C-alpha cells in the first residue's frame, strides 16, 4: 500500500530557531552535550528549510522542542 503525505507547510521552526540562540547561551552552564545538540540541529533545520523538504522539517521540529524541554527541565528544577 503506497501513501503519500505533501508539502504544505505550516510551520514556524522560525519560532523555534529564533530562540535557538537563547538557548545556546543558557547550555553554557550545562555539558557541551546540549549545546553541541543546539549547534547540530540549527545546521539541519536551516538546509531543511532552504530546499523546503517537509521530513527533514519535521525532524528538526521535534529534535527541537525535545532539547529545548530538557533544557527548561534541568534549568527549572
Amino acid at each position: 500500500e503506497s501513501q503519500f503525505h505533501d508539502k504544505r507547510i505550516a510551520e514556524e521552526l522560525r519560532t523555534l530557531l529564533n530562540k535557538s540562540n537563547v538557548y545556546a547561551l543558557a547550555a553554557g552552564s550545562l555539558n557541551p552535550y546540549y549545546k553541541r545538540t543546539i549547534m547540530m540541529n540549527e545546521y539541519r533545520a536551516k538546509a531543511a528549510l532552504k530546499k523546503n523538504d517537509f521530513v527533514s522539517m519535521a525532524d528538526a521540529k521535534v529534535a527541537l522542542e525535545k532539547i529545548y524541554k530538557e533544557i527548561d527541565e534541568i534549568i527549572n528544577r
